[PDB]
């Protein structure tokens, strides 16, 4: 009578099966979407962590073809200033808005300052507001996502974090332009030890991807990626892109080597996986390849 | 032809799935029952171990809104004296009887001294007698539970330890006001190594909770809890409250830091779990949230 | 298309479920059978290993109520002499033949000396001949078992080692008075590493016990027992008794503390298990209690 | 909605079940095929690695009754010269062509030099060309296999590496005389860590063997074998022979003890497994014995 919904799988539970391939790793397309309205040339997002993303690293992420989410452990005036630095800043893949400015995102919470914070970020020219808490399937987050969409209809909004189909549907209904997936996997996050709560990330991604199929709402896989192999698996489970934190934290660009080298490795691995599965682009990678389930052995 | 009843799960086999939430962790209700007749403001009980509960720690447990079970590795006269110390002793959550005295429990076994021991404890004003052995699904325990209920009808009686539906039904039929669950999990208890006997505690709790549904008989989860996360899982599997031993053993109040700090952490974690699952009170937490099963990976 | 017969379980895969109990550990019966014709007061046999059983330890085993199998890494004349020492040697449980002599067994192989070896052992008064090789489901062993039964009908004969129902039936048909179970589990035996061959011992025991049900042919569980808990599980899976090697190897009685202390511990644990399962005797222990299957966690 | 094809098993997931046996290990036949046209007296192939197979070790492998595949991390002229050394070189089991010359194979890739490389190797008298890449289920490999078969019909050709039924069928259709199985298991190969790609080798072998049943196309198990036990399991899963790399790398014969000692051990273990399963020859070993699946425990 124990209420078990399903067996749920993490990265180490699965491997990608090779499939017939004609397109070499160097030739596949990595283009994807962050949100309904924002495209990325690589499926990489940097985390809204105070050890990872401020203006310097967000500029670098945008130049690489991804995007950075400025963390919110700072005052409103400073966070707006971080956004302005990016917006005012050869990188052929660079993520840019219609005015040719580098794209940037910024995190907000649900606390008392949120309305004022969102307004300041929008005024600073932020491309996307990320309503970002430990539990996105909540009145607080869902209300705030709807408020941002209704109040600032010209900005993109992301809600998270979630790990279920029901949560995905709730955020989509609130007007989210993308959802962020990950409850438990944050490299350690002591969510499992302290609250006993979590959903293994491969299942979490797949369940959200299935819920959002046909909606046009992207999903971002946030947490638990240690190697480029995990990144490839996240994509095949259905993620549109992956958010990384601690792997970027030691870099020259992160707050007190080069980020470019880590990005190159990560995308090298993803390209290798696409070659193995015969996936010519991200849409194929998300929808066609298969996994095998493996044992502890 | 190997006689396997089921696959049985322990704490590390499962995680709680987040659900829609509106009530913040700080605002949920932790009120529950220890027995048919005894309510607790927090779902915490201290173990009847000689390294854990004598009068000092039992007083502290009652003040925190839980209860202590005085251990029985002492003479009858001393155990009665321990009970009197608690009964004769701002704590707004304090567990108190109808006379405004702090509640306390006391353990007895099945040996020759039991009748005299029970009589002395009852005379000392004990709120609940815990008939407490390694194997509660036994003639000795079931007979003693019935005897206490028939002889001292105004005292509460707990029987344990058990790990099966059949055992739960047997104790309920004997007149138990609550049952205590745990064969194997006692942090090590060498029951598994020496006798090869045990039932993984999440399954044990769920099986007992199902057997007792609609009876009004609470069940206490005893053993194996290392982190607040385990406590949350125990509740969702169906426990009314949790008994802890070794985690309290190092405290200022335990027999030769403060117990309050550990209680605060444990309840903090439970509150976090209730927030994640959208459980506003313990009755909801016990009956509504779901688990995912996870692999070793 | 991989040819997998079943999932097979070892000791650590299972735990015994407690059942209603009235008979205390100190009061249960440990009496069992080694073979069709030989009874034992405890379900313990010492291994035919040159670090475990020569006359000294076999005498001690018989006195304890079990039996020793003299190893065969010695000349025929010495092995007969070892047997004579036991046969010619307060121990109320002692295993004795109809003449009041301590019982003893002796191992033989399938090599050229076997006929002469068996004849010498029988002449020396051996109670049971153990035809003992790494692979008992073989022409060599099955032929030798039939030969011993036809040539020396008044001696008991054991064949092994086996791990399948088919093998059990083959030895029973050859006239074996008991079969010995264990391919792989010998504490390390590098059978799994070198040949990739083995059957997890709990499944091996259960499969053999099912094959032999109603035949009157006992089965001996040989190998892999590290703790008294494993011994209890072996019995509930269907073993009539257990053979131990390395656990006895360090003892005062084994070839270059007391064996009695280890026997006392092992039987103490088995008694505890019988108490937990409510098994009053070995026949009940073999046939009534249930297991739960558990995870790595 | 996670796209999982199957649960897939590796060596440590399974054990061989003993079966009725009459043929001793020393008496079983180890004869098998490398390709449609090439027979081997033992089922052993050395890897095309620059730490494993050049002329010296390939000569030794052929003398032992197996074959070596000369690695391709060298110029065309040197690789042809390596082949000539073997072709121009008591060993009763020696692998020889119709002219009495030791057999040898050589690896090629898919790069620009392949046509010229293949021509030079064929002119040098190579017995088999191995079109050898990380992903054999690819346009590059399948095209090259067909080209070699159509251009040099008198040479044997192997394609690999693959891990699926579909891939096996594709190579067979291209004209491959054998396929090589292994994506992931190469002792570490960081294919799993970097690309997240792989198929546990026991399942990979069985799936390919099933696809090729009745075609006359052999399959070679390449990678992941640490012990002779793994070798036996690979055969029973359906491999015709096994390719080994790192285990040979430290030997006197490998590029900067004796290879013979390692071969003797490996075949000793395989012989032991055939004895346990009652397999008199390789065809029996491949098709008749069964596995049990085992747990982490
Ligand atoms: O201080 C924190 N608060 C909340 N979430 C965090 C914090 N640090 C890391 N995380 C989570 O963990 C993710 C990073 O995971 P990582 O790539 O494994 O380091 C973030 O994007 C967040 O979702
Ligand atoms: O000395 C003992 N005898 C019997 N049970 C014990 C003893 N010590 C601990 N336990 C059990 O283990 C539980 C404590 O588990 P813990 O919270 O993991 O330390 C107790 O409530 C008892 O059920
Ligand atoms: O040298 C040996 N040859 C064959 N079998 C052995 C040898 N040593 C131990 N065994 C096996 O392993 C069993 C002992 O297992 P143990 O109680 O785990 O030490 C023996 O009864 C034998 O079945
Ligand atoms: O440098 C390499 N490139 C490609 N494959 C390799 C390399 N080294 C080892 N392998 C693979 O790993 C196999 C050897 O596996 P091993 O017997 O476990 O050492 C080779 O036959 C190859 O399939
Ligand atoms: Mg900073
Ligand atoms: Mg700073
Ligand atoms: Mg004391
Ligand atoms: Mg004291
Ligand atoms: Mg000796
Ligand atoms: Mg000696
Ligand atoms: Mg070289
Ligand atoms: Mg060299």
């Amino acid at each position: 009578m124990l209420r078990i919904s399903q067996e749920a799988l993490t990265f180490d539970d699965v491997l990608l099966i090779p499939g017939y391939s004609e397109v070499l790793p160097k030739d596949v397309s990595l283009k994807t979407r962050l949100t309904r309205g924002i495209e990325l040339n690589i499926p990489l997002v940097s985390a809204a962590m105070d050890t990872v993303t401020e203006a310097r690293l967000a500029i670098a992420m945008a130049q690489e073809g991804g995007i950075g989410i400025i963390h919110k452990n700072m005052g409103i005036e400073q966070q707006a200033a971080e956004v302005r630095k990016v917006k005012k800043h050869t990188y052929p893949l660079a993520s840019k808005d219609e005015q040719g400015r580098l794209r940037v995102g910024a995190a907000v919470g649900t606390g008392a300052d949120t309305g004022e914070r969102v307004a300041a970020l929008v005024a600073a020219g932020v491309d996307v507001v990320v309503v970002d808490t430990a539990h996105g399937h909540s009145k607080g987050v869902i209300e705030r996502v709807r408020w941002v969409k209704q109040t600032f209809p010209d900005v993109q909004v992301i809600g998270g974090n979630i790990a279920t189909a029901e949560a995905a549907k709730a955020l989509a209904e609130a007007g989210a332009d993308a959802v962020k997936v990950g409850i438990g996997p944050g490299s350690i996050c002591t969510t499992r030890i302290v609250a006993g709560v979590g959903v293994p990330q491969i299942s979490a991604i797949a369940n959200v991807a299935a819920a959002l199929e046909g909606t046009g709402v992207p999903l971002i896989a946030d947490g638990g990626i240690r190697f480029s192999g995990d990144l490839a698996k996240a994509m095949v489970a259905g993620a549109y892109c992956v958010m990384m934190g601690s792997m970027f934290a030691g870099t020259e660009e992160a707050p007190g080597g080069a980020l470019s080298a880590i990005v190159h490795q990560l995308m090298g691995g993803l390209r290798a996986a696409m070659g193995y599965t015969g996936s010519a682009d991200i849409q194929q990678m998300r929808t066609q390849p298969q996994f095998v389930r493996i044992t502890g052995a």
